[PDB]
């Protein structure tokens, strides 16, 4: 019933959803002049070189790119996690127009998208469990810029035509995520949630500093999508993003001076 638009998107959550008023909601604005480098910040550790993907979902919302999370095959350590979170799956957030589309924001800026890499905490068993602890979730997020083209998401971008409605999937072995990262791995972190309903309050994001460029072309495909189910009234899939929610009593982090 949630959704992305006027009758029904994020300024309605809260009915159904009362936490999205809560104390720990995300996305947020990262003030880079507020937050402060912390020292005791351990060094991070992506470790995607046993990767094992498996499908790609349009669910509606977004498209996910699932992994076989039965093993720590890919994980996300260090940094100021606790333990090995294991990499499920990811997804986007992505706007109508170049200058809008992120969820996360730095100093205001908006950027054209937002990738997730959702990865859940080892020590909980399952996602299910995961996300009803408020150390449960570890989310990567990297933002889209558009500029050159990125080689490492055209095998994504090549397979959407095949997914184009809402509850469509497709094979999708052998994609390696660690082309979707930037250089860099400087990052802000803060403790939130998840950015669409159910809300909750389990994830400890991890934002990095660096954007990935992708092309013009890239980005288009993606908006070509649809939100609605086959043979229904073409919606397409654009701004599904969730805006900048209050930080309160929130200090966010940085991993770099
Ligand atoms: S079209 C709805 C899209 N959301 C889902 O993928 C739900 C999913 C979840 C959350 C809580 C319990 C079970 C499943 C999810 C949402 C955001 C990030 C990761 C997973
Ligand atoms: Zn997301």
């Amino acid at each position: 019933h949630w959704g992305y638009g006027k009758h029904n998107g994020p300024e309605h959550w809260h009915k159904d959803f009362p936490i999205a008023k809560g104390e720990r909601q995300s996305p947020v604005d990262i003030d880079t002049h507020t937050a402060k480098y912390d020292p005791s910040l351990k060094p991070l550790s992506v470790s995607y070189d046993q990767a094992t993907s498996l499908r790609i979902l349009n669910n509606g919302c977004a498209f996910n790119v699932e992994f076989d999370d039965s093993q720590d095959k890919a994980v996300l350590k260090g940094g100021p996690l606790d333990g090995t979170y294991r990499l499920i799956q990811f997804h986007f957030h992505w706007g109508s127009l170049d200058g809008q589309g992120s969820e996360h924001t730095v100093d205001k800026k908006k950027y054209a998208a937002e990738l997730h890499l959702v990865h859940w905490n080892t020590k909980y068993g399952d996602f299910g469990k995961a996300v009803q602890q408020p150390d449960g979730l570890a989310v990567l997020g990297i933002f889209l810029k558009v500029g050159s083209a990125k080689p490492g998401l055209q095998k994504v971008v090549d397979v959407l035509d095949s997914i184009k409605t809402k509850g469509k999937s497709a094979d999708f072995t052998n994609f390696d995520p660690r082309g979707l990262l930037p250089e860099s791995l400087d990052y802000w972190t803060y403790p939130g949630s998840l950015t669409t309903p159910p809300l909750l309050e389990c994830v400890t994001w991890i934002v990095l500093k660096e954007p990935i460029s992708v092309s013009s072309e890239q980005v288009l495909k993606f908006r070509k999508l649809n939100f609605n189910g086959e043979g229904e009234p073409e919606e397409l899939m654009v701004d599904n993003w969730r805006p900048a929610q209050p930080l309160k009593n929130r200090q966010i982090k940085a991993s770099f001076k």
